[PDB]
């Protein structure tokens, strides 16, 4: 094929390795060419022909290279990001897009003017559970939701753009801006629970959309979790527990090959509740495979077809603008509007 | 029995007739002596030998009445128990206490002065569900909590008021015989339903530090999560259902047997605990609800000085927490507790 996107990667660690180098080597829309790293062995073994760099220029610098994957540290992205943007590349960007909205502001202008794509890897939007959801909202099986409430929690009691605000809340607030676009105020507390907490590992955000209220939540300190999803409509509920596989499966060193990618366990299907009138029927629904496959499906069609984005820059620039009022409210105390 | 305690009740709507009629009805050591109804005929049936009366003072100049029931409806159920503590008798007030914290302040210090025992119908302390709760916490089951989470929805789609002062009341009650008084209070108090004139939606946040203690519940609702989610160093346990012995009690069932309060196994909570790297669930089978034991108590303090199973104070702090969430919505900021 004459016409694979020709790739380089920037960063061979858990990202690099588990998150994207696997799936990128299924799609035959795509050659993985250069990778930035030192990890030159594991990429002979993983990637037999891509070829280990470790100057940021082999890739800025290579003319053949179309798009580039940022997986960096969340400290030296920024820069690299820029740096691609400045070379003429298409950029995808792991969540969180940067630390705040006026950095992420800045990249996009500088991808506008420089007529390049650049995307956030807001890849929960193709999580089963979020799949599912989609599914009966546009089914209308989940009319006129009034309140929204997702938890996303761990039991980590131990102290191993930081804290699970940024790397948790990113992906459920995401979801949220995807579903009901942005609200009109948000009230939050962010604080470290445990003992000897130097960043958050507690959060609790509402999402203020008048009538609707979206209600996002996680600690860390939470031995059994309740369900991740509950959303209560004018007629049905849907209420869910557990959390989409792929991930796991990706560390698990297995590769997206049939079709039972992304496939939900039978125990942790959602259950739809609705009420016509008098009778109140709960229905248990199968969860639509996840399918992170997609996202990179749809940002080869932007960069060949000139299709819309999968994720924009934008939306990547909304989370953080939600991100940073949350603290605001947190520091404050009180409700943070938004223009 | 010489001893009985004589009670009159004020008011026979659904309170006096369903929720005190019939628990006070299966306890000898009380007796109902006077109801301040129009509903002679309904007394006459349920009650032959309580004697109706139409005006309060045939209540409050008895000398033989002891204790009085206030069912009467949220506003005049100030004045009247004012009368009944004037008057030198033990009052139950029903939930909520007051409006106003202020409204609340001057019933204690007027039952302090007058020497008579003020209380709280609070009887969700004896919810089957919250006393499996206070269990666990009892046998080191639940140490160190640091998140505490609790709904209370209904599905009524169609239109001292609202649910917030109904039903936060209850929970917020709870929350409180747990833990104290929090540090502040978050809230967002609303009607999210298209007519509603009265709040019908609220979710309140409890600062207690690392603690966190969240209660909330709307009126749009088809299917409840969990009414419990409480999380603590080594476990959590979660929680469906409500309590059965108010719809007992409506469906004309009485306390008789080892059966009452009973919770359906379906709606056992779960207990999870994590040792070091071993996690294991047990279903906790719930303790009965025990509504009566709130008159027990209250006939153990009168006769025998004993402290109240709900004081006026306990009473006054739920009101407190309803104000400053009520304000909190207002302001739309964080209201700090004196």
């Amino acid at each position: 094929s004459l016409d694979t996107i020709k790739v380089g990667i920037l960063g061979y660690g858990l990202s690099g390795s588990v998150f994207h180098g696997p799936l990128l080597d299924v799609l035959d829309e795509y050659q993985i060419s250069k990778i930035m790293t030192s990890r030159t062995e594991e990429v002979k073994r993983d990637f037999p022909d891509a070829e280990v760099v470790h100057e940021l220029e082999e890739i800025t610098n290579d003319p053949a290279i179309e798009l580039v994957i940022v997986t960096t540290p969340s400290g030296l992205h920024y820069e690299h990001t820029m740096a691609c943007i400045q070379a003429g590349k298409h950029v995808v960007m792991e969540k969180p897009m940067t630390a705040t909205a006026e950095e992420g502001e800045t990249l996009k202008r500088a991808a506008d003017e420089k007529g390049v794509l650049l995307s956030v890897y807001h890849n929960r939007r193709w999580d089963n559970d979020f799949l599912t959801i989609k599914k009966l909202i546009s089914e209308g099986s989940l009319e006129d939701i009034n309140t929204y409430q997702v938890s996303y929690n761990r039991y980590r009691p131990e102290v191993q753009a930081t804290g699970t605000l940024y790397d948790l809340g990113s992906h459920i607030i995401d979801q949220t801006l995807h579903l009901f676009g942005m609200p009109k105020a948000v009230t939050a507390n962010v604080m470290a629970q445990r003992e000897n907490a130097e960043t958050v590992d507690y959060f609790h955000l509402t999402l203020d959309y008048g009538k609707l209220q979206a209600i996002l939540y996680g600690g860390s300190i939470v031995p059994a979790n309740g369900p991740r999803y509950q959303i209560h409509g004018k007629d049905s509920s849907f209420i869910k527990y557990g959390i989409d596989g792929q991930e796991d499966a990706l560390r698990a060193g297995r590769k997206p090959e049939d079709d039972s990618w992304g496939a939900d366990v039978p125990e942790f299907y959602g259950k739809l509740t609705t009420i016509r009138g008098s009778d109140k029927k709960t229905e248990t629904i199968p969860s639509v495979n996840g399918s992170y496959l997609t996202y990179y499906r749809k940002i080869a069609e932007s960069i060949r077809e000139g299709a819309a984005l999968p994720v924009t820059a934008e939306e990547g620039i909304n989370v953080i603008r939600i991100i940073e009022a949350a603290m605001e409210s947190s520091k404050e105390k009180r409700t943070i509007m938004l223009e």
